[PDB]
């Protein structure tokens, strides 16, 4: 009773639920408004990191490349590139700041070195992803005004997109293997799947928050005799503070994974 029961949460905000499910172990798919466009917020740094893996794999990016932190450019939320202004830093460090500690100024750093937001989308259009488009740099894309398309996915193609990059071969084993690494360090969503994930599950998750009372996550769980299930969970147009919209993406996660 999946649809019944968000429906009614859905019912008590006044926005919009998202959420899309792949278990490929028992290979059932769910989604509740699946196909429709939601902001991206935070949930893009996984997308941004998969480019420069890529460019990494192919040669067009050095492994060891580093790019300058200007003070100019340290924008809001940069717990660590806040302290690297006038230095150099590796791109594959400001990668792990995005990925571990969402740091802003490091998700920049990253898409300016890679060709910005339009090569992030050639390169989930190259891997099949035709919906998910990334517009603006951090904090601008995080405007979530409804209506417009700029900086947005949906949560299916989130779920499609992540179980591309981790099982098919959009990346080499070894750079999937540090992108999953990245998603399971994760330290920023403590408050969300996690808080609600029962015990023999490993997860590798990315989220992000946003304007219009909007949330999101990205994740796949596993166990070592359990293929990995593959979640989206993105709100939208509320009124909600962020404790509270942590709490409504803990609560979708608690009807996911009564199931199991």
């Amino acid at each position: 009773k999946l649809n019944e029961d968000i429906s009614l949460i859905e019912k008590q905000t006044s926005g919009r639920i998202g959420v899309s499910v792949w278990d490929t172990q028992t290979d059932e798919r769910w989604d509740y408004r699946g196909d429709e466009r939601f902001p991206l917020m935070s949930t893009f740094k996984t997308l941004a990191c998969a480019t420069m893996l890529s460019d990494m794999d192919s040669g067009k990016l050095n492994k060891n490349a580093t790019a300058r932190i200007d003070e100019r450019n340290i924008v809001v939320w940069s717990p660590v590139m806040d302290k690297l202004a006038g230095q150099s830093t590796r791109i594959e460090h400001a990668c792990e700041a995005a990925m571990l500690m969402s740091d802003n100024t490091a998700a920049n750093l990253v898409l300016n070195e890679i060709g910005g937001p339009k090569a992030v989308t050639l390169f989930l259009r190259s891997i099949g992803d035709k919906a998910t488009r990334l517009d603006r740099l951090e904090p601008h894309l995080n405007e979530a005004k409804p209506g417009d398309k700029r900086d947005t996915t949906t949560p299916n193609a989130m779920v499609n997109t992540l179980h591309t990059l981790m099982e098919d071969n959009a990346l080499s084993y070894e750079s999937r293997t540090q992108l999953k690494i990245w998603m399971q360090d994760n330290k920023v969503s403590d408050s969300l799947i996690r808080s609600v994930l029962p015990k023999g599950w490993s997860i590798a998750d990315r989220s992000g928050a946003g304007n219009y009372g909007s949330r999101g996550i990205s994740a796949m769980i596993w166990k070592d005799n359990y293929k990995p299930v593959y979640i989206s969970i993105y709100v939208t147009d509320t009124d909600l503070s962020l404790q509270a919209r942590d709490q409504l993406i803990a609560q979708i996660s608690q009807l996911i994974l009564e199931h199991y």
